[PDB]
């Protein structure tokens, strides 16, 4: 009876239109879909018998096929893998095929995340096409696969979240121009490494559970799956945080596939997303699989660490 | 482990880009494919609670949205469809929603059937873009609903199968370039209408069930539905008739969504589609709902029957 | 979101709960279940992907596991089946695992046709156990894998339709207490054979062609698979025929799986199952794999066939 | 395709009818497996398409239905319900129809929680029949609505997980008398209520965040859904912990559905289920919906926390 379904390729595609393009971005983020459904149909028959090795193999053939990107670097791979000339087209692309797989065992959310910058250099495809600012990403966004796929983009005109009709095969527009909430009450970060912190983030963490203003406490989620509590701190609103500890001084986060999309997509929901010292959309970087702390969420929580921060510094 | 899967889609687009063209075909047989999946699916769950008004609505919608289509010719429509000028594009499209539906309920094979032509003219678009020659079309085929979901696609490189996978809603390509029998061992025919036929299928009748040449006799299968038919005779080789009787003087088969379509793609295999007085595909249209005789099939079979058919002339 | 659903599983067990027999049965029929879903899903990605082998031995397996059978006739295998002594309880399952498997490859309706006994004595099982007349079957019916799954369940009190929702993998009732049409207005039988039909046969299809009393003709319909046909015959109504030619000298369906199990749907449902001589449910076997003729469908129907076949005798 | 399917039907039934008992069991966990795939389906599609008021209805429904119930106690209604005369059987069913619902929207896992005792009197059903202590459980577990559908079922052998293949509707063995890590290196607790923890608790949390044997710390986790926890601590390891504090003054999870059923799945997989003071699985209830403290997990694990409440009392 749904005769009109606002697919996601119905809406990518109208909008390319208003850019005045060429095609390739729609075509792009179709095959894109095509390894999403893929992985979730695996992840939902992984046990009756690694994965995210399948999973990598498989986005960057559907990606090589839409003869739209020529630079792909992957979780997975050391190097930039460039496209062969018959099928290139001007889309970077950044991925992480299966963020969070540690955890498959334990049968919870993990996902894709995905940023796509557009090569602007007349040169031949490199690596250097790939390090730029993450606030200079064309789109960006994930999918999720948990107790419903959710594939959530984001782009110039907004943040859109898409789910995954397993009776069709095709991504369904369910929610138009996500903002974050202002302020929220959940504080997500793993407290196992409460020694290693810094004196601001462990400032933070105290005021949380022992409010200042004799208020209520902070709740606390940390699902341990990037995606998870990314997601619920969109739909939900609240701060999220993977700051740096002693096993990870640079943080233990990737920049390019796991702090600027998921940033890209907070800044256009109305979030913020910092380093704590910088926006990490602004930061300029060097080595594609370099790490950066991240603190994102509500406006009005990251704000507060940041302030922390400054009586700290 | 099957990352490099053909879908229609890779398959369409790497050969739109031979015809150095703008990606509207791509576009069209994308939607096209939502609407076949949604159909599906419907019949699938089709006595858990018409369904052709849906399936129309669905293909009317899918393919509005897609901006690369100007008239939409429908079994179910009075007049042609113009879209609206901010939604076209140059194809026009024939089509046949559910063919066969009367048979929803006693469970077998039903179908989409469709053809596409080119608008060639200057002016503004109508009905008289889709009354063109069926050798026009530049792309036609069917998708079938029975035990697996079948889109048999043809255009001028071939016919080729596509299979939907129902785990990802995706079709598959499971085989390339279908060439028919020469001879087959199958006529299919209604022969309930047997007092009403001419005296050149009733001669060709009488030898398939007693062989001139002391041999071995033709089986019979008529399922009374044209798609069912019509792939049964395209996979295994044989001859298809559907001959006016005096229910029907010009044939019950309509030309523009039930016999040009399968004739373009039994031609395209390698068979012959025919009036037993005109091919169907050169056959001039004057009302786009105008009917046909058709006798489509192995080529040896059907010549057979144009021969019956000028000795009684 | 139904909250009362009604599955093939509370269906059976609220008949058999006013009758303090078995729940035995319910435990066969629902392992019964497990294999006709299994096998749907392997035909409908079939393309994609000895079929009725591995369908064989999954009917077998899921059968021997229900603690509710002792022997066990099949299609394949030339002696029957003795379950350990271990998994034994009292009834026999005769079943044709994949019925009109020629006709997978063109995506034609096939189907599994099971009849199942009581076993009437306190000996060792042996196939004389399964050698009973149709008349001693306690439930019998088939699955149909067509546009939709359906499996048909014909027990003391009627027919009963239920229909796989995909979604959740039941059967659910979709049609109650059926009953098929006193007469219809479809016949079928493949006349690629009708050189060596006998002359009631004969004469009855030419009533049908060209009626006596001066009525309509009757429409044709064959779709090579007995299951496709026997179930248009019981919804729609009609007649269907597989009756004795010389190739296939004393008829071709095989009794103890195939003419039984349907004559007893139709016997059920109001309808007749005759040899053209003597009723099938009668016919006492002597080999398990032994065949038979069938005339199957509407009462009015059969009787016209029978008093065509007094006249020849 | 294999023919060799082990389905949580044939497995319950192969270890029942090694004890000549309950077959009337099968159909009760046969029933709730319905209501489990019923809800899967809806959580998966929950967004494109009260969720916990239709899923009660729908375990309400089919329990009724399996003729193995006389009482039922859900998280939604206040009383038990005594199931009619009609439809009765020996067992009590102690059923959380979906677990953590506050946490749908954010596409979190959550679950269903059931506990099953058998009915030890004569008389009239009463909810005195469902106020056994834990230790009187004769089936316990639950299904986690994950990135993957899980049913894990604990009866006397032990432990057993079974998993959704979407493709058939069964549960499927995949991990066999599963038996929990001795020590892990996990622990989950909500630290929001830092505040209010009592002091074994609060040491307890210092121990994990700074090892007194100069160790790594200990990794904090917590999804906030019961299911996800309490899974995830059955197959890494780890603790699990809800503890009282004031605003849930005798703690938060309920004793017949949620703690008694997690208890005795983590005591026949070797864990430990306390709630600091006494083991869970003999408190005897007093209100079906009484309420009240959960630590569980590693042997080692709650050893150690045990240790530091017989410090402090
Ligand atoms: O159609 P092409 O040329 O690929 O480019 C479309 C451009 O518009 C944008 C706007 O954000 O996406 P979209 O296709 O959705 O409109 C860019 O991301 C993209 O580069
Ligand atoms: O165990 P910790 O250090 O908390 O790591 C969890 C974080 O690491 C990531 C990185 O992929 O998962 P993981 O290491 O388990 O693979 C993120 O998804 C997640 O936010
Ligand atoms: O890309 P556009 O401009 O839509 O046209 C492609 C042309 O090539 C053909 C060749 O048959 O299809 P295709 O896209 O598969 O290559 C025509 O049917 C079609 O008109
Ligand atoms: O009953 P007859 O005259 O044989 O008609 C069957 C033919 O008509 C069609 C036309 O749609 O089906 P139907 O009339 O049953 O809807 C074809 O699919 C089929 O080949
Ligand atoms: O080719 P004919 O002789 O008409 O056979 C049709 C009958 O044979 C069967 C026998 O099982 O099919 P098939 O040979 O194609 O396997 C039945 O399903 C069907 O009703
Ligand atoms: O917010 P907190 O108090 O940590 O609650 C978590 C616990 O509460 C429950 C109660 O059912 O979830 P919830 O309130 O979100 O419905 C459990 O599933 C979960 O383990």
């Amino acid at each position: 009876f749904d005769t009109n379904i606002v697919t996601l390729t119905r809406f990518v595609m109208e909008q390319g239109r208003k850019a005045r393009g060429t095609g390739e971005m729609t075509q792009l983020l179709n095959s894109l879909c095509t390894a999403v459904k893929a992985i979730s149909t695996a992840v939902r028959k992984a046990g009756i018998a690694k994965l995210d090795v399948l999973s990598n193999d498989l986005v960057i053939n559907v990606l090589k096929s839409s003869f739209a990107t020529c630079v792909l670097v992957t979780e997975e791979d050391k190097n930039a893998i460039i496209v062969e000339p018959e099928k290139r087209g001007k889309y970077v692309v950044c991925f992480d095929p299966l963020d969070g797989s540690s955890n498959i065992d334990c049968l919870v959310s993990i996902g894709t995340i995905f940023g796509i910058y557009r090569k602007n250099s007349t040169d031949e495809p490199s690596e250097k096409d790939a390090l730029q600012p993450g606030r200079n990403l064309v789109a960006a966004g994930y999918a999720l696969y948990g107790s419903a796929t959710m594939l959530v983009l984001a782009m110039v005109n907004g943040v859109n979240c898409f789910m995954l009709d397993p009776a069709i095969g095709e991504f369904i527009l369910v929610d138009r121009n996500v903002k974050i909430k202002k302020k929220g009450s959940i504080y997500s970060i793993n407290e196992g490494y409460a020694k290693e912190f810094d004196p601001a983030i462990t400032e933070y963490i105290q005021r949380k559970k022992f409010p200042p203003d004799n208020s209520a406490p902070y709740g606390a989620r940390y699902v341990g799956s990037m995606v998870a509590d990314v997601h619920r701190t969109l739909v939900y609103g609240g701060i999220f945080m993977y700051p740096a500890n002693k096993k990870s001084p640079k943080g233990k986060l990737r920049l390019l596939y796991e702090c600027n999309p998921m940033a890209y997509v907070m800044e256009k929901a109305g979030g913020l997303a910092t380093t704590g010292k910088e926006a990490v959309l602004d930061i300029v970087p060097t080595d594609i699989h370099q790490r950066a702390p991240i603190i994102l969420g509500s406006p009005e929580d990251v704000t507060e660490l940041l302030e922390i921060y400054q009586k700290h510094a």
